[PDB]
């Protein structure tokens, strides 16, 4: 989408994996969808490092509006969860240096069952826009016909630039017409800054699978329409949770850099392990992610349960990821020759590599015609930095 | 079986889902199969207080064996990998006050391809008993017919009891007859101290819940078979690994203690995180492992994505295991009365109830109509004891 927004793929958190739509602030007052959630995200996302990291979009999710539109037709805060409405919360979070981010839907309800933006698309965004919101979630549910969800979509994307505010714009759309419907790339590009593909996450080592699974076998398909301004959106980082052991979410961190993910955090910011919070941080890792060329990687090949993916970063340099998908034994040993990664321009004549993880380490060079060794745990991946020798040498 | 062992569930260490067919001591010697490997546990099991927890069997899995038997037809250990031979590794086991475990198939060839004891029982059981095994694992592969396979498993229980050694038998009888038809457990139950239900565990939460689905399912045809000298197998404990998270970790642990399954960590006791090691030596946990009444727990009931679990423990007692099977969100509060709980013994009129995971903390006295509210985590399990208050008088 050509509004000059998410050049690289947008950063943040957002409830839905973790705290989905919890009502209920009466017996669970700390994980109920409320003011106060976005409140305390919002001062650990500047107190904890993570909007120096990058995460600068705290989103909310379905579930913050009241069941009905007021008496001029506008969708409302839920008066009791919050209070002070989303313009204060909007402030709030804008006082922080960081960007809010709210949750809509093209039909005529929300997933959860709350008020659709269906005939209300101008309303709706004016109403964002006026609040202060900088990012919409623009959802799929309830659209009776696939002309009208085509319809809804570009219409919000038009209705949002008419209000004159940057708003990054989040489109479910693709993933609506899975799988009999070919979806156009080209056209959700157009209106769109990022795209859900496919089904939602959650907390299992299952769903990420399923989803670099359903990415790779569709690559041709989504890799290319990929860049600057327009992103695919494999779902959120559910890393620091419950469901994965830590392999899983090294291979989620690993593979979401190298796919050209957004990264929108998915979890308690709360209570989040001293590991977790470095892996999400991990530099090295959100900088092949928001590598400013804005090329999303691929699956390069795979077999006997390992796979290896690549992806060309700018200063044509590489990232590597190979990730061992058996999931029994120990760590398993796995050697391919580096004339096979970067399309044999990578290495050639050389190249460095470093280790980014599980662990960061040097690895030293590598002569076009040479092999490198890796031994990658179950479930695990090691991600890889590849340095041209000679691009190296220019300064 | 009635070969006074296994009063309780067999504790002890088993190489297979760690460490596999590995028969690479050239570019990994430090986890290719060998009596060094084995030696290398058999120390850590004594001076990092497995032992101690109760954890005493030191097993030998698939691919010990060279590729033939001997000229006197006798299964060989490999002569790279077990130079000194298993007789010697079994006295160093010994020496450690550890037993030790081996494995052999029933049909003609082990899953990995070495020689089967079909058509050597006798002498197989003979070269075992001599050497000073003290515990067999008997797989199912290569069988022609499900007659072939009832019989190799009772020829070898015969043949093992006629050494006059005492040696733990470990029957995958009832794994194999499943996909053909129903096992008689009475009968596995007379020939085997423990059985294999089920597929191989691995690395995974996937393989864990598909164990206890599996066994949930079918918990009428045999949790009541399970009881002192026979049980029930579902597999390696594989908590300490790789591809299960820490609260995934936890149900294992805590399942496997109400199933009253057999305690086989698959490991690397080498490298294991200070974490793995309190869950798996957890001393309260595996006392109710441990529980003298022999008594496997069940499947209460389930439903909105969540399991209640139940085991009947000595002094009228009770483990309950509450699991959160929902795999997206947070901690997701359950609640349950008491009065359903042990079959409305547990808690009448009163019981005090301990929490024990994901940690141990003390709940404190529920009388009969009250409710219990827990926060489970995703893929997580909660294990209480309940004490009837009655005993607590006595
Ligand atoms: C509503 O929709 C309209 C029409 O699609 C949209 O207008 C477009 O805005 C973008 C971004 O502001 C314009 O692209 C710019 O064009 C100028 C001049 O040609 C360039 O110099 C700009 O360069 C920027 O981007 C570079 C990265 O590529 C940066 O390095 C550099 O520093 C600049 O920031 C930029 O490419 C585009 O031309 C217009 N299109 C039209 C037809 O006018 C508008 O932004 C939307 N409004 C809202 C609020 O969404
Ligand atoms: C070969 O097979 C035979 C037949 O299956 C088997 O003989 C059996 O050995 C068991 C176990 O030693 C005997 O059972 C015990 O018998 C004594 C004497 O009557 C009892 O005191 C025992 O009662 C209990 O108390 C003990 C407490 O210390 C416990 O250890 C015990 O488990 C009981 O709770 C116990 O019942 C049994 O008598 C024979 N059976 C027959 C028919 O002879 C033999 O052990 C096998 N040999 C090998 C080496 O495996
Ligand atoms: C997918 O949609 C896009 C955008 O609507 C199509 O590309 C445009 O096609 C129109 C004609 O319908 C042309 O006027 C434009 O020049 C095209 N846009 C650009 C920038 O190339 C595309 O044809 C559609 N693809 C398919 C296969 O239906
Ligand atoms: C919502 O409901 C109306 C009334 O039945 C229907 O005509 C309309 O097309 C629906 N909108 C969408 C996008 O599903
Ligand atoms: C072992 O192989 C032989 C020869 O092929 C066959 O006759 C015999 O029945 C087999 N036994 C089993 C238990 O599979
Ligand atoms: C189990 O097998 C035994 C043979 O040892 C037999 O006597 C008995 O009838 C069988 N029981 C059932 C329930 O089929
Ligand atoms: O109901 C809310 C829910 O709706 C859809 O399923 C989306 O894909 C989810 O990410 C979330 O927004
Ligand atoms: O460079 C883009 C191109 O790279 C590789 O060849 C992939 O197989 C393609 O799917 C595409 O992503
Ligand atoms: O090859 C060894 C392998 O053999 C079978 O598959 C068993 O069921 C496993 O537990 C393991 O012992
Ligand atoms: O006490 C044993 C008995 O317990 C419960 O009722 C189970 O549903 C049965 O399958 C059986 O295990």
């Amino acid at each position: 989408l050509d509004n000059g927004l998410a050049r690289t793929p947008t950063m943040g958190w957002l409830h839905w994996e973790r705290f989905m739509c919890n009502l209920d602030c009466q017996e669970e007052p700390d994980s109920c969808i409320s003011e106060k959630l976005f409140m305390e995200m919002a001062e650990l996302m500047v107190s904890e490092g993570w909007k120096d990291a990058g995460y600068e979009y705290l989103c909310i999710d379905d579930c913050w509006m009241a069941p009905q539109r007021d008496s001029e037709g506008r969708l409302q805060a839920d008066p009791q969860r919050f209070p002070h409405g989303i313009r204060q919360l909007a402030n709030y979070v804008h006082s922080k240096g960081l960007k809010l981010g709210i949750y809509a839907d093209v039909g005529n309800k929300t997933c959860a069952g709350f008020p659709g933006s269906f005939g209300y698309y101008d309303i709706d965004a004016q109403t964002f826009a006026d609040w202060g919101v900088d990012l919409l979630k623009f959802d799929g549910c309830y659209c009776d016909s696939l002309e009208n969800l085509a319809d809804g979509y570009k219409h919000m994307s038009l209705a949002l630039n008419r209000t004159g505010r940057s708003i990054v714009y989040s489109c479910s759309w693709p993933a609506y017409m899975w799988p009999f419907q070919k979806p156009n790339y080209t056209e959700i590009r157009q209106y769109c800054n990022h795209w859900r593909n496919f089904a939602d996450i959650d907390d299992s080592w299952k769903s990420i699978k399923s989803i670099l699974d359903w990415t790779s076998f569709n690559q041709e398909r989504i890799v290319d329409v990929a860049g600057p301004g327009g992103w695919n959106d494999p779902d959120m980082l559910v890393i620091g949770n419950f469901g994965l052991s830590w392999n899983q979410q090294v291979t989620q961190m690993a593979l979401w850099a190298i796919m050209a993910a957004p990264l929108f955090m998915s979890n308690d910011l709360r209570h989040i392990s001293p590991q977790a919070k470095a892996l999400l941080q991990d530099k090295d890792v959100i900088a092949i992610n928001q590598d400013p060329l804005g090329k999303q990687g691929y699956q390069l090949r795979q077999g006997d349960n390992f796979e290896v993916w690549e992806r060309p970063l700018s200063g044509l340099a590489w990232a590597v990821a190979m990730i061992n998908r058996q999931e029994i034994g120990g760590p398993r040993s796995y050697t391919i020759a580096v004339a096979s990664l970067g399309k044999g321009v990578a290495c050639n004549p050389a190249c460095f590599i470093t280790q980014l993880l599980p662990v960061k380490r040097k690895l030293g060079f590598y002569e076009w015609t040479s092999r490198l060794r890796s031994h990658i745990n179950p479930t695990g991946t090691v991600l890889l930095q590849l340095e041209n020798t000679m691009q190296m040498s220019l300064k």
